[PDB]
Formats: structure tokens, sequence, C-alpha cells
């Protein structure tokens, strides 16, 4: 009957009660600092470091839309300026504006969604407001990029372990270029350049007629309204995070940690001041700019300064980790994919800390997509996603009892055709490696909730560690699945193993 089971979700760890006085903000060679600390101050507005724009076009930085080598010879932020300082009255208007600097993309971008959106879905005074102030508004933060974000945003590339730490205001800056499709060199289908890094211009967003894009422009136009209105005053952090020394799982002695497994509540609702995971793809925030509509995406949308991260972050490789702490939650949301609706503005009512960061940290780690159900059990593969679970979980540098518990869930389910049972398991044991507590939103699924407290519970009073449960695993595969669905289930075969 009951609605959660095991551990308090109070005597969790959260922050900021359960962090270290963070260090001096500075920058160094593994962390961009793009703001002047030394006047740092709660509820003003953050100075870019350095005053004036300072330009890198390479391989190794982001592509400014701004930038003097952005050309077409002709200067492309010249006509972006021309283009966008436009009335707009009619959606064709903001289409044409686009396309002026997108010449080469006039046929292929299709326009239908933000026609409809603008023409058949919003009342005449929410268009009237959009056209009059929403849009000139975003205009002028996208073309004032120059002023507010003056230094170099390096990429974060594969094997790179490397921080930046950016102001709400330069994040809100790019994403209003982003709107307008204005990044150079982000585009072409059949591109190398930039081929291993996520569409950052929201160009996909503005085709079809899903009634799922009505909804995903609300979600973004509640936080560009939000935004331009009253300037954000904080910072956020995006760290790529790589592993090489993981566990030996067969022979890790480490006991289970406690967790707390609810059928009610959300990730970011019930898991405030927890490390809280995004259900990620490969190329991190999926297909929020697109089609995709499900736990990452809507997790873009409500955080929209989450969509910067495709920006200047390569597709994740399987040691790889993505860290963003800091991002505010502009809208509230009800159901998912098709019915996926977005409510209201949300007042974000978190804390900040030291750094006037947000007091949330959301970890993209990337499951696994299996072809075959069976595939999953494979060792080479429940290793990889151990592993991955691990490198999202691990602070290294940091006291276990300054770490807050992992807020999770069904990870790699759905789409991606992981089997929840063992993803539960295999996130307990990455989580125990990590010295971290677990708290496990199962969706709306009691009888799951059930299952993976009897087998926590089960696994614990026995003293099983790490690497006792992991070779249970491995006995599973080969009992059950190498030679074969399975005759036999996951815990049930468990259960009978050890007892
Ligand atoms: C714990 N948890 C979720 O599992 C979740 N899924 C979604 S939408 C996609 C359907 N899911 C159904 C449950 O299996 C994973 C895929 N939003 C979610 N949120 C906010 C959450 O907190």
């Amino acid at each position: 009957d009951k609605k959660w089971l095991g551990t308090p979700i109070e005597e969790m760890r959260r922050m900021p009660r359960c962090g270290i006085r963070l260090p001096l903000l500075r920058p160094s060679a593994n962390h961009t600092v793009t703001i002047r600390v030394d006047l740092l101050r709660a509820g003003e507005v953050p100075k870019p470091f350095p005053t004036h724009y300072k330009d890198l076009w390479d391989n190794k930085h982001v592509k400014m839309p701004c930038s003097e080598q952005n050309l077409y010879a002709g200067s492309r932020w010249e006509l972006i300026q021309t283009a966008l300082l436009n009335k707009f009255t009619r959606p064709q208007n903001l289409k044409d504006a686009i396309l002026k600097y997108n010449v080469a993309y006039s046929k292929k971008w299709d326009f239908t969604a933000l026609i409809d959106f603008w023409d058949k879905v919003l009342e005449e005074a929410e268009a009237q407001h959009l056209y009059q102030s929403i849009l000139p508004d975003m205009v002028k933060i996208a073309l004032c990029l120059p002023n507010i974000c003056t230094q170099p945003i390096p990429l974060l590339k594969q094997k790179m372990n490397h921080s930046i730490t950016m102001s709400q205001e330069q994040i809100a800056s790019l994403l209003a270029n982003a709107f307008f499709c204005t990044f150079p060199r982000r585009n072409a289908k059949m591109k190398s350049e930039y081929s291993s890094y996520p569409d950052i211009n929201f160009n996909r967003l503005f085709e079809g007629r899903s009634s799922r894009k009505p909804e995903k422009l609300k979600t973004l136009f509640c936080y560009f309204r939000r935004v331009t209105e009253k300037k954000p005053t904080g910072l956020v952090t995006f760290t790529r995070q790589s592993l090489e020394d993981f566990p030996e799982w067969e022979r890790c002695e480490k006991p289970l940690t406690r967790l707390h497994v609810t059928y009610e509540g959300t990730i970011e609702e019930n898991g405030q001041g927890m490390l809280q995971v995004d259900f990620a793809n490969r190329f991190v925030g999926g297909g929020v700019t697109s089609a995709g509509l499900v736990q990452e995406e809507i997790r873009f949308l409500i955080n929209p300064e989450l969509i910067i991260s495709r920006l200047f972050t390569e597709v994740l490789d399987h040691n790889e980790c993505l860290i963003i702490t800091g991002t505010e939650q502009y809208s509230e949301y009800t159901g998912y994919a098709e019915t996926y609706r977005w409510s209201r503005s949300h007042e974000d009512g978190s804390e900040r800390d030291d750094w006037q960061r947000r007091c949330t940290e959301i970890v993209a780690i990337d499951a696994l997509h299996f072809r075959r159900y069976l595939d999953q059990f494979v060792p080479e593969k429940m290793r990889r996603e151990l592993n991955k679970a691990y490198c999202g979980f691990l602070r290294p540098g940091v006291s276990s009892e300054n770490l807050s518990a992992v807020a999770t869930g069904n990870w790699g389910c759905g789409a991606f055709g992981g089997d929840a049972r063992l993803k539960a398991l295999i996130q307990i044991l990455a989580a125990a490696a990590a010295e971290r507590d677990v708290v496990y939103f199962t969706f709306g699924d009691s009888e799951l909730m059930r299952d993976i407290y009897s087998m926590h519970i089960f696994l614990t009073e026995r003293k099983l560690t790490v690497g006792d449960v992991y070779k249970l695993l491995l006995r599973y595969y080969n009992e059950e699945c190498r030679n074969c669905g399975p005759d036999i289930k996951l815990y049930p075969f468990i259960y009978h193993a050890v007892e």
C-alpha cells in the first residue's frame, strides 16, 4: 500500500546543507570563467570578463556569430543585424529574416510549426505580445552578444576534463542566437566539422505539425520572456568528466548504500538538492531542438540553460558524462511526449551557493540503446552501464559525507529498451561504489517500487558487497541469457542463487 519504501527521504543528503565551502572561483587551465569573480555579488548582474570582445575562430572554441571571421566576402554578423532589426508583424517576416543569413537552407528548413504557433495556436493578444515585445527583446539580447560573451568559449571536447562557468545572462544571449539560428558551421547535414556535436540552432523546432511543437514553443517563450524582462543574476557551471580508473566490479568489497524508492514524485521536484540524473542521449539534450519530448528533453525545456550545453559539448564517449550546476527552472509542465503540456511559469526558489549558482546539480549520463532485449545482460554491456553511471556519480576530491544522494529512476528504459530491474541494480551498485545513497522514482509503477525495495533489503541484510552482486549478474547471463526472453527473470534468479 505504502507510497514509498526504504530509508526516509528526509534522511538523505541534499545540497547545500551537505556540501563543503566552495573554493574561491578562479579561472585555470581546467576552468574557463567568463565573468568578473572580483565583482560577483548576490542579486547583481555579473560583469563579463574581459571588458572588450576577444575572438577565437578555430577548432577548439565555439565559432561565434559575431566573429569578424564569420563571412559570406561579406560580414555575416552585419547581415544578421540588418535581417533581425526589422518589424515583425506576421510569422513570414520572421522566417524571411532568419533565412536572409541562411540562404543555403531556404528550401530545406520548414517553418510550419512556427507559422502555426503564431497564427493558429496563439490568440490575437498573445501573438501581438509575441511580435511587439518578446521577439524584439530576444533580438536585442541576441545582437548584444559581443558585449555579453566577450571571452572565447572552449569546446568541451572528447576526453577533456574541463569546466566552463558563465552567467545566466550570457546563456540567455547565446540561446537567443540559437533561436534565430545564427551559429555558423552548425547546420549542414553532411558536415565534418561539428559532426560529433549536437544541433544548437533551433530551426527544427519550427518544422512540422506535431501538437508537441506549440508546447515546446510555449515552454521556451516563457523562458525568453522572463530573462529578457529581468536579467537573471546567477552563474551556471558545465563540467565534462572523463574517467579512466574504473572499479574492478567483481572484486569490489564495498557495501551497498541506502535506498529510498517511491512510485510518486519526480527527480526535479522531489530530488531538490540531490544529484539529479538526466536520462541522456550521447548527444546531450537529445531531440530537444527537434522532435523529442521524454525525460531529457522535458528537463532541457523547463531548465533551458541546459540547452546551451549543446553549443560546446561533444558527443559523450562511454567513459564520460556532463555535470551541470546552477540551471534554473522557468516552467512547470504536465505529461510527456504526446501528452506534454506547458502549465505555467515557475519561480525557482532554490538557494544559490557561494558562486551564485542555483543549488541544482544535473548529470547527463547516456544509457545504451538495445536492439535486442537480451543484449543488455552481456557482461561487457553491463560493465559499460556500471562505468557510465559510476562516472556520473563519482566526485573525485570530495568526501562521501559531503555527497548528496542520487535522484534517479528507470534510466535507459522505454525507447532504449533497458530492463528497469537490471538498470535499477546497476545504478545501485554504481552509487555504492561512488559512496552515494540512492533516491529512486519509479514514475507510477508501484510493483517496480516494491521489487527494487525487496531486492535491496534482501541484499543488504545478507551483507552482499558490490562484487558479490556483480558476480550474480554474471551468473545470470551465463545461466539464462548466453545460450538462450529468458526462462527465469533476474530478481527471481538472484533470490534463488543466494538462498
Ligand atoms: C523518474 N522520472 C522518470 O522516469 C520520467 N520519465 C519521464 S518522460 C519518459 C517516460 N519515462 C517513463 C518511466 O521510465 C523512464 C521513461 N519524465 C520523468 N521524470 C520527470 C522522472 O522524474
